[PDB]
C-alpha cells in the first residue's frame, strides 16, 4: 500500500477546468500503463476516459473523450474543462499494465473535483442562481 499519490480532491476554476495528476509505482518501464478515469454517484458509478500511457505516444480519449490527459515518468495528469454544479463529485485516476502479462499494478481511491459558482451579483440575496 502508499505507493500511490493522488490529490483527495481538487480545486477548479471558474470555467470548470480540475486539473491534479495522480502518480502510480511500476516495477520496471514498459509501453502500455492504461489508466482510467471514473465518476462516482450515490445512485451508481460510470466508467469516462481511458487511454493506454505509452511513454513513446499520448493518450488516447476518443471514446468518451470531454476530457484531456497527459502522463510523463510515473505521475499521470488529467485535465476537465466543463464541471457544471452536477458534474462536480469524484474522479478515479486508475493505472493498470493491462497488455503485458501477468499485468499487476493499482488504482487511485479517488480526487473529489471541486468547482465555483459564477454570480453576476455581488450577493446572493437575490436573483440567486
Ligand atoms: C498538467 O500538465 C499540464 C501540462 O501539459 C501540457 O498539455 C498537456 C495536454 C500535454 O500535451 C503536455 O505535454 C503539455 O505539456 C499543465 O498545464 C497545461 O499546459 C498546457 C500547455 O500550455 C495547457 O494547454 C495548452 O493550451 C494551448 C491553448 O490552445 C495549446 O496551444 C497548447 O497546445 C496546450 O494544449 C493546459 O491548459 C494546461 N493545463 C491546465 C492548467 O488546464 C497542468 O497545469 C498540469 N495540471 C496540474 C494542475 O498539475
Ligand atoms: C481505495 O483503496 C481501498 C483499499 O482497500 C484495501 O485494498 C487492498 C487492495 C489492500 O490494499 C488493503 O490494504 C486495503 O485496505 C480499496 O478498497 C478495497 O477494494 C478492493 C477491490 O477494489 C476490495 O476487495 C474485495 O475483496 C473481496 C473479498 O473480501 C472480494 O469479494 C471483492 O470482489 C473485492 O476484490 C477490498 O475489500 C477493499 N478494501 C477496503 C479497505 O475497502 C478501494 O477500492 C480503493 N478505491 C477505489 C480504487 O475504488
Amino acid at each position: 500500500a502508499m505507493h500511490v499519490a493522488q490529490p483527495a480532491v481538487v480545486l477548479a476554476s471558474s470555467r470548470g477546468i480540475a486539473s491534479f495528476v495522480c502518480e502510480y509505482a511500476s516495477p520496471g518501464k514498459a509501453t502500455e500503463v492504461r489508466v482510467t478515469v471514473l465518476r462516482q454517484a450515490d445512485s451508481q458509478v460510470t466508467e469516462v476516459c481511458a487511454a493506454t500511457y505509452m511513454m513513446g505516444n499520448e493518450l488516447t480519449f476518443l471514446d468518451d473523450s470531454i476530457c484531456t490527459g497527459t502522463s510523463s515518468g510515473n505521475q499521470v495528469n488529467l485535465t476537465i474543462q466543463g464541471l457544471r454544479a452536477m458534474d462536480t463529485g469524484l474522479y478515479i485516476c486508475k493505472v493498470e499494465l493491462m497488455y503485458p502479462p501477468p499485468y499487476y499494478l493499482g488504482i487511485g481511491n479517488g480526487t473529489q473535483i471541486y468547482v465555483i459558482d459564477p454570480e453576476p451579483c455581488p450577493d446572493s440575496d437575490q436573483e440567486p442562481k
